């Protein structure tokens, strides 16, 4: 089966050389999930200009290291002009919390994966008394797509790295949600120069 | 801006949707770089079918909760039967030790990155003597990049959900080198039922 890959790898080189002979200085950072469903490529890019990171369920915690360091390198070093937090529809982390089956992932030897989906969780709990007014579980899950993506976003604008690039004219960072049914982008919300603060 | 990337996604979104309509669960988890140049898809399989996990220098720290939350959803809830470590070469944050610029990182108001990447400088400094034979930065920046490959791959297979499914004979490993120049994926290292560690 690495055999498979390595000639499925092949064909696609072979054709790439071909198409974009370029290829062979990105302008955006793309936060995203780890979901198999889409990429940096939903924006309509061509390889070279979207440098990603991508993980499960599009979390950036404040504090945490890998978020100031990629937000860091993106800005400072790499010089992107955007920074795009994008999450999903139908996001199998938040789809855990909301069906309350995040409380059996320790049973099935996914402790890990429990402790790492306590901030989904968080915003599960904190959101009970908005997502009883909605009927569908469809509808429960979109919102809580939605909501999530608002709270990484709110994260990364209060970043300091973010705030002076910002600032200064030289960042601006999109919230988006990515439709899996359709493969459209939704905007949830926006920080630039001239948004009021 | 943010009008260009809705057009541009619209765009895309219907390009994919004439093409492949059926194409609105993955058989392998895809570890790589953040690097904007290469991602899954140059694996050259169907979309949906590789879960990805991206971040800066491919890091895979063993006690890192995103790792261990990683494989565990990976291996034991999507059931991927092959877990995929792809650095590449041309690896910013291994030529920014390289060439010993990781130290004016605190100066420019980057010391998350310059404490993400202390695991690719200690991975230098380690190498440091195996490195005196290779006359050029070319050479050298080659050798990390393998190096690396392997570095993380390392700590991949001590993981007690990615040893119990290899064991079980239910998932294979491999450790793989993307050429930026060329687009093609070298074989470094592999793990299987009936492969030594
Ligand atoms: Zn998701
Ligand atoms: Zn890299």
């Amino acid at each position: 089966n690495l055999q498979d890959i390595l000639a499925a790898n092949a064909k696609w080189a072979s054709q790439m050389n071909n198409i974009q002979p370029t290829l062979f200085s990105p302008h955006t950072l793309f936060i995203g999930c780890s979901d198999s469903r889409y990429n940096e490529n939903c924006l309509g890019v061509l390889p070279g200009e979207v440098f990603t990171w991508k993980n499960v369920a599009n979390i950036c915690h404040s504090e945490d290291l890998t978020l100031k360091a990629t937000l860091e390198f993106a800005i400072i070093c790499l010089k992107v002009n955007k920074v795009i937090i994008c999450g999903h529809t139908d996001c199998g982390g938040i789809k855990t919390c909301l069906t309350n089956q995040r409380e059996a992932l320790p049973k099935v030897n996914c402790s890990h994966l429990y402790k790492y989906l306590d901030d989904i969780d968080t915003m599960y709990h904190e959101e009970s008394q908005n997502l009883i007014h909605l009927k569908t579980q469809r509808e429960k899950s979109h919102y809580l797509s939605h909501c999530n993506v608002k709270r990484q976003f709110n994260r990364i604008i209060e970043n300091p790295t973010v705030q002076t690039a910002v600032q200064n004219g030289e960042l601006q960072v999109y919230g988006l949600l990515y439709n899996v049914e359709d493969g459209l982008l939704q905007t949830v919300s926006t920080y630039t120069k001239v948004t009021p603060k």
